[PDB]
């Protein structure tokens, strides 16, 4: 398959992971998730050096994870630190690849490319997500499509009018206004629906609403798959910097060619000690992202044998600016390493 | 896969469509088939020219199907009518494909070919179905094997339903157009049948053909008079059978039974509207189900089926439907 | 796929058989098997000559199987001997093939291979399964891996220390003596735990004994994947001869290039007529064989890509030996066919 190596993606929420290993596959390459004893994360290839075996079917054996087929055990750095078997020698050829790991703003990041050049200063920003003044809710979903169906979905928020239409319509569609602001590694697809009434949506994050107001739908996205969308309301004329919003974590790791992991979460400034607002949230993301866009994609990847069979190429819109130049970086990212090794 | 494109096929019974789209692929080609404000059946590739979301999963809005997607409105003849975005602009890019589509004897018949053939003279015909001299009954049924091995069933020495359970033979050849008949006089096994028997009394002639329309349009006839009456004054069903392939491995099976008698009875109709009763008994499925799985080996081996007396009809539709293949295939 | 054709192979175990067909594929090839009026097995090729229906959903008319689709009727030889149509010719065209099948120690065997080539005296030696001194008791199991992966796991036993720890593990494992023999088409693996506690297994076998034992684990493997093991316990210093005993019939049976059948057996000299000791032993092969067994090398057949995209080769340890001589012989053999053909 043709994947971008050299970059961090999300591997897994911290509370997935424990003391029981989790196996899952990212990039094509199966892993072994597990937290050690002193609670750091570790990340070994799950294939055993010695007959293959899945390390991720094993347990902790004194903080080392032991394979569940001969007992060989290794250390968070791969290393094997235990052979019971003959001399119990160790030669190196029974350590296991380690993946370069680091856990932050309540995430997983892993790199799935050369561990010599993992640089943690590249891993992208998100904060908000343990920020104190925030509250952060969020989950976990598999879905049958290549990765970039989702990014092109997420880059793109106007779906939302349509696919999400029972809790997203808004009476000002047509009224919006959208930019889209080029960075370096970073591109940023700006949008607001003035003077409109708010969404159903929206109205819940208001507590009850009517009267006009200004919504803003905007959304960055990092190197390769991991995004960031800012959704706020406002009443007319107030200025989106002091409107309540909710910065939503929306990122991709792809799983094989044809599927991928989402990660997705909200940081709200507001409600954040209401149990409720975390059910309207997390309502919205079950319904939203895991049953609706889960479907329109799903649906759509398995038409691409179709399209790719037949000349079909798709017809872009005005609103496909910022997805256009997104999905026209990564590209350049897989030829590059196409073309480089 | 190897589909002979350039021919009517059935997509759909009448009863299956409505405002609400019916999604459904025919020869490896996904459509949108839905009934328009005025009735009027349109039938779309299933996939929006934006970026391809499924058209069949969206609503009608005006009369026009609107991709679940952003928004993009069709009209049934694929032409996009709204665009919501931007200065909606509606480019010749926006149009999606619609297939030629006619609604004739109870059946959506769909041209998925090179449109430019398709010509509504050709459509086979099964006026029956509509003549209000008979009482029709049929459904729907999906089955996994090649649409062939269930063309090659029907066409088999008079097997027929097991609700049909029971000169001399003849099979005629035409363009794009063969006829297997039978006729049994007086017979031994038996001559009335099960469902038909009801009717008349004195000694009987029995009859039981089919007729196969171009690739996989077939109608059959069976039949019961007594002494020796006209063949189209007898006690008779005239059973619509129609295969429409889906994948190389998967087909849709449209069934019917056009009847001259006990029209207006019920407990009939439910008994010719049954699947296994009138088109696939469960254990012959299992076979053809089964034959398709050893498709691979008989092929990796040079294994040829070695055909019997029964095989005639069969093998000259099976002929036919390979000349049609080879002159598409030529073409291109 | 890749497999070693001319040789015998085990189809299936007597007592599954009937004058109901049984449809089981071996190598790629799906076969119709059932047993005659007069007691002999038939093997054909489950696919009817006329339109290929599946002679396995048929049944026996006059003690020959008749095709469930159009009522064509063939004897053991896969000749046709009725035609219900027409004329009621039967021309060579519509006789199946069938295979060379030979029942013999509680096992059928199948020549799959140039028939010109099946030898009855080359079919490898279980005659302990039909031994009025020994008793057995056995099963069918289905794999998803390659029939390889079994005879890897067969070859050494060692791993019933982790994989079957709750049942087969020893504390004597460290100080454990294994052997090697070669000889003309068969290797063997000798282990020998001397001086300490029986495993959970051993115990039930000396009935909850209580006394320090020597233990003994060898197996025999025999041209392709047809093996034998020697499982004993006995109080200590006990001639390993006069030791209480189970043959275990372990044989494999290609299925497809990624599935296999296993057929597994006891035959022991011990406890004869006790329904609760065979209790013992068909618990444990459901547990350690169906079970455990099939979840550790079906996690390893799902990994074979991802090693195989990539260089990825097995590091062998002391244990492997024995293992690792019956895959190069296996190799061999795969080899030479190839090089016919
Ligand atoms: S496969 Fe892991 S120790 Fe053998
Ligand atoms: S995919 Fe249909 S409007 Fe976008
Ligand atoms: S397929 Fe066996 S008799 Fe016709
Ligand atoms: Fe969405
Ligand atoms: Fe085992």
């Amino acid at each position: 398959a043709t994947f971008v190596r050299n970059a961090w993606y999300v591997a897994a929420l911290p509370e997935e992971l424990s003391e029981k290993p989790l196996g899952r596959t990212i990039l094509d390459t199966p892993l072994a998730l597990y937290r050690q004893p002193d609670g750091v994360v570790a990340a070994l290839l799950d294939i055993c050096p010695h007959r293959f075996a899945p390390l991720s079917d094993g347990i902790l054996v004194n903080g080392h994870l032991q394979c569940p087929y001969h007992g060989l055990e290794f250390d968070g750095g791969g290393q094997c630190v235990h052979n019971p078997h003959g001399n119990g020698a160790r030669p190196a050829s029974l350590n296991v690849r380690s993946f370069p790991v680091v856990e932050r703003d309540a995430l997983i990041w892993i790199w799935p490319g050369d561990p010599a050049l993992a640089d943690p200063g590249a891993i992208p920003d998100f904060g908000c997500r343990v920020d104190p003044a925030y509250r952060t809710v969020g989950g976990y979903g598999h879905v049958d499509c290549n990765y970039k169906l989702l990014v092109d979905n997420l880059m793109d928020l106007g779906h939302a009018q349509y696919v999400h239409r029972a809790n997203a319509q808004t009476d000002a569609f047509d009224r919006l206004e959208r930019e889209v602001i080029v960075g370096d590694g970073e591109i940023q697809a700006l949008m607001k629906i003035p003077g409109g009434t708010p969404s159903v949506l929206m109205a819940k994050f208001l507590r009850g609403a009517n009267t006009p107001v200004d919504a803003w739908n905007d959304i960055r996205w990092n190197k390769v798959s991991a995004m960031l969308n800012f959704i706020a309301v406002a009443p007319e004329g107030t200025p989106k910097e002091q409107s309540i919003h909710s910065r939503g974590t929306h990122i991709l790791t792809p799983e094989t060619e044809a599927s991928c992991h989402y990660f997705f979460g909200s940081s709200r400034n507001f409600g954040i000690d209401d149990p409720e607002m975390d059910g309207v949230l997390r309502s919205w993301q079950a319904q939203a992202l895991v049953k609706e866009d889960k479907v329109v994609v799903e649906a759509i990847e398995r038409r691409r044998a179709y399209v790719e069979a037949n000349g079909i190429r798709p017809a872009m819109l005005s609103c496909d600016e910022a997805a256009v130049r997104v999905s026209r970086e990564i590209e350049k990212l897989e030829q590059l390493e196409a073309a480089r090794l």
